[PDB]
């Protein structure tokens, strides 16, 4: 099964934004390119968020962690019992990536998806931000989650879970109209209460947003302030019901695509049990 | 197997006075109605217990709580291949009960249980104590203990042992008589040290009585006063031989039902070795 | 000023009753004699508590310590300054007492006291309880405390805090009639919340009670149910409104004059306030 | 597999100088007689060493213990495959042992062992030494350990890890004479370094000694000068080379056998790993 | 599987330089010969690092520990069912190495490999170091570390892993040449990051260097004055990109073989990751 | 007043059996000489211990330490207030002592003391002991203590504490004979139990022995072995009543002139009470 997050792709219509939002804003460290892709990075490893010019303004593809070369091809294995199709990354991919191996593939409603082991790591050019944070939660939690939106969340649950071994944490009625709600899904894959979300959501997007978490409130605190200077706040600070995670939401240059910068949200492990909730707030997060 | 015991349901014949006494003398949170059942809370869980008019003055039902949908259906097939009869909740009883599922079935001695997974928690409406209360020890415990009187514990054990997967801590031979005792066996399914006892006590009640447990000795305390103004206490303070439970017990308006109100235990894990007792009290506990 | 209260002495009729009273009871260990005095020891100190047989069957006298020669010569000049009479303890008396020095005074009702220092130590006799107790809180703290009985609570403040040094902690009033409450005044010299409390009590005895503080709430509990054997208390649990001790009351064999064993208060620094308390007890200590 | 040593039955020609040995030199509390066996008690086990008058002056039966009834069951079947005759114990030997259950076998060289579950605890009879120890070290690592005298080492181990489930920590080759030495194995079943230690001595005992290990090295120091007043004292204090127990030896009244009494050794985990050693202490120890 | 790399013997040209090498500028203690060979200890292993006349110039042997005698019968059958060659080490064999057992073999490039268990340990004879160094990292982590230099890294990756149970920690590309580079590959058998590394560098010898790892910074801010003063520094100080080790380097007597001396790197376990890194330092190491 | 003792002078009639003694046996590090004068360290200063040839075999001067340059000036001004005769310490003596100032004097009974100020430090050649020691408690401490012998201890004490700022801990009643012992009196001039002890002995030396602690209880354990190897030691292990250090004594070459060794005691601060004991050991400390 999958071990955790690694890294994101976006197509953009607009590369500088991405550049000065990711950097200026978010505060990611401008990492160089590779081919025609801008790279940005969190933490020690060569990149972990990818930008390149495309009129998808969306999601492009996620990378997907395993620990080792065995893994890998266990992975395959999954993949060829379940009669999902794949490819095996070539040498040149490889190397765009910077990775020892990967699996191509897509998930049921055609959102890209790279499983891969053995990334990159420069350590001899340590993190360094382009704005003021403390740096980011990864580790053996990964990069983050992002929100996938999905027209079939059965269909999707199947797939995550019973392929990809993702597994449930909770589920939330996002209430969307007077009486109407989406089940949204939350799925974890290693102790970040969750790593990717699945939900039935009306946008034209392959995802809702992604969320980067900071060491401190205080980033987060800052980081609202940067996004508010740009006139992007799209909510104001609050705490989630679920993961209990404060944080605030903001819009990228991509319309309908928002990013999500938090903090000090609860863990899972082995003795985790399914819960539901009716809003995803305990407190704040009210629109804007 | 029973992770947890997560709610219980009394039919009682003085509704005002159960909510008397569940809220200004135990301190729970009033949390609405559910058709004609007053709901009370504990925690972040919408309910935990509910109070309903009836002639039976004793505990209606026992909510059993497993960790997700797949450990609901590993229930179901244990149930089945014991021959212990169960029914599917259908959608009514499953939003009455705020569960995403449930199967219903008796002990063998016609106590309702409902084995669940996925009960829905309001962390929007955090919980607010009616009385002076710091705070109950929940989690993963569940929501406390119950002694359950039976007329066959041999019978008991096998059932709850074998088919709920309930685990033997202890064995207390209570004293009912100069040379008359009742031995008591004490069932855990997680760190509580017990969930459920099992005793032939010649009672005419489902149950002896159940026990909530609380975060500080002044919280224990306090309660005793509280239920003492009310001329409800049944036994003065005392520390338990087997959990090291440091507590009290009261009358509820259900004649010959008790609760127990306490702090401190000691919690178990795959190591715990069974031992057996000649007393409930390592100190205290005198009848009132 | 005074450092601490170090010891205790009694007159008694019935000095078999008290030494079975402290002993298997309480849990003190007998550590001889001197002279027509039992002496009991509750740490590495040769003794604490001394009983020899009188009909006051009340408090003979209280030992109050400082830390060295120096000091009780300073506490000579006090005395004098103020216009206390006192005489220097004889060879045969510091002999007696096991002490390097003292000065013998009486407080402004009859009460003896004898400011001390070099107390006897006796590490290569390790305490060892007559009765279950882990241990007593003693150390810099002294022995315990006793509340004095006082014809004139003025009178008696300006000696205890002019001349011995001690300092007001807080008051409490408390209720002895339907429209009636004796102001009592709480005193301490080290961090012990109180070593001395003031009251203007109509009982014929000294003192009102003198206590001993345990290590753990077990102790309390373990010595409650001894002292009930004994048929001796007076209260039940109860935690103190002022200093937070969890504590018991029980008669000793001497007529209206109780002892008290408790545990965890809190303690007392230079950022200490006064304040003032309408009751004895936060919770419990029913009379009985 | 066995779990812990739990209890040790001694046959001896002196009862009244093994009692004052028992308690008023190695602390443990008195705790009555079942039938002709005087108990003692070490901690909240009803007894833990049982003494009975008899020629041998020698071990009698050790108590192996296992944590529930179905682990008893296991044991039997484990016997029953290796071939090793066993009883189980009727209703009065189990209400003699207080216990639940118990088998009754010899190890390859005489030596009786029951293997039982269930032992009694009197919570509500506080431990209360009779000498100074602050307690002893016991719950799940048992009582302590003893050295078992055997003729052939090999055939001993092979009985005591292969039927019994105990585990080899160490080897010491223990000097007897210029060119002689002995192969004593230390054997774990638990975090105890060793619970049985197997050596082909030449004495005419079922064992050399047996161990207790107090709280504190003070408990170990002051317990020393008891047994020095009298006169029992084998070696001076050392500490070992395998598990780094700081102790002293000292002669029982049964001529041969040994106490070992002390503290702070190292314990043992999944991770431990087999060494050897040539001398049996890394200071100290020197015999006396 | 092997647990952890236990010892090392050389073959060298000059004995007093590697026993003034070993001694005054590492700090290792000497302890005695075994034959021919000069013994050396680290820790309360009887030996660690042994020293023999010989034109090799080199690592003799490398001795590979497990924990028990049927660990090494469990490995005597992996290396029968891989058709790898070996022969039980006879009885002089095994008291010339202080060991219970072991088995005689050689990796698929010529170097001896010895796999033991139970070494002797001299705890009566407390490591006391020749130069100033607070102590060594070793425990269950073994002695060290060494980089095995061989022609065929996958064929040596697949027997190290296949055979004895070595699992990969990462890859570094060591850049030889303005465009050429060696992936050396880093292998864990417990918490030390790695224990052996296997790498294709074009030297004529078996090892490039071995590592020892001591208790503080300064242990190694002064182990590189020392070896500094002996003229044999190869790099400054550094700290590792993947073990984050910080350390120097330095030449033995043997040209070629070189000794690295650090402290402070990060520990592996179940959740470790394969990465890739493209330097061997984040900071430091240059070389002089 | 003196803030530490910081160094010891010894005049002997065999140099070599102290080296000896020193290094080998006690374990503090050869530095060299000064004159005809052999150092001994045993942490960071240039020197601790200095050893010279002559007929005393006795203490020939002790150092007191004070903090600074005005420190010294004061304490120049005390002796002249208290009349008593000093010499400020020419360059030649600040050279051989290394040391920035001095003051020379005597006590009352003819030592030889040294208060001085600015000692040097020579961290660039880490302390390395000669013998298995982790290390000595030195610091803010000083070195260790010593027990002077007097003639007049009053005589002694007023010029200690009056003179010199010492403070009296406490007193230890040493039973000399059937009906005799000597009041041994226990200063301390920082947070060291005792520095100095000025006692009463009828012994032909100015000390009765000088004291070293090191940092753990193995240090003892192990210095008892070495020292009994030696046929030195004079005592079996024990623990002091009033600082509470684990120690042993044994010869010095010195005829009459004893070394401790210990470790463990407790540390005095400004809420010290001064107490009498009437034994040397709360255990063990046996005469050989
Ligand atoms: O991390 C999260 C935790 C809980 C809910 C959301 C969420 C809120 C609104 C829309 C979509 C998801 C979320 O992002
Ligand atoms: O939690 C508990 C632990 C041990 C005994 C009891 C008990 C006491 C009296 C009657 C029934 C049970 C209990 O409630
Ligand atoms: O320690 C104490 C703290 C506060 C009140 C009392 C007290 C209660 C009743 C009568 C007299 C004193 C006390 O003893
Ligand atoms: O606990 C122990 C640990 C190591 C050795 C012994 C031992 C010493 C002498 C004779 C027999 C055993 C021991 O008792
Ligand atoms: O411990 C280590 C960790 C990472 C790299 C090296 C290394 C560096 C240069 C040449 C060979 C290996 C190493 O020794
Ligand atoms: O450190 C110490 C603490 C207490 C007593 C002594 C002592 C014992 C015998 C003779 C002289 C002194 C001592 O050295
Ligand atoms: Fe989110
Ligand atoms: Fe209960
Ligand atoms: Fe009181
Ligand atoms: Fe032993
Ligand atoms: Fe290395
Ligand atoms: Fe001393």
């Amino acid at each position: 099964s999958i071990e955790r997050l690694g890294y994101l792709g976006f197509a953009v219509k607009d590369v500088p934004a991405w550049d000065h939002f990711l950097t200026k804003s978010v505060g990611l460290m401008a990492a160089g390119s590779a081919g025609d892709a801008a790279l940005y990075r969190a933490d020690q490893r060569a990149w972990r968020i990818a930008v390149q010019p495309g009129e998808l303004d969306d999601l492009a593809y996620a990378g997907l962690e395993v620990d080792d070369a065995a893994a890998l091809e266990r992975m395959a294995d999954k993949l060829r019992q379940a009669g999902v199709a794949f490819t095996r990354g070539d040498e040149a991919l490889m190397q765009q990536r910077k990775v020892m191996g990967l699996l191509c593939l897509q998930d049921p409603f055609g959102l890209p998806l790279e499983i891969y082991y053995g990334p990159a790591e420069i350590f001899h050019e340590p993190f360094l931000p382009s704005a003021p944070v403390s740096g980011f939660v990864t580790g053996d939690q990964g990069i983050g989650h992002f929100v996938r939106c999905v027209p079939d969340t059965a269909k999707a649950m199947a797939f995550y879970t019973e392929v990809l071994g993702f597994v449930l944490s909770d589920i939330i009625d996002i209430q969307m109209g007077p009486e109407t709600s989406v089940p949204a899904h939350f799925l974890h894959c290693n102790g970040r209460h969750h790593t990717i979300a699945l939900a039935a959501f009306p946008i034209p997007k392959r995802i809702h947003h992604f969320m980067l978490q900071a060491n401190t409130i205080d980033d987060v605190g800052y980081a609202f302030d940067r996004l508010d200077a740009a006139g992007r706040i799209t909510s104001l600070l609050g705490r989630h019901t679920n993961d209990q995670t404060l944080s605030f939401y903001a819009d990228t240059p991509s319309p309908m695509i928002e990013v999500e910068f938090g903090w000090g949200p609860r863990t899972v492990d082995s003795s985790w049990t399914v819960a539901r909730h009716s809003r995803t707030a305990m407190w704040g997060h009210k629109s804007v």
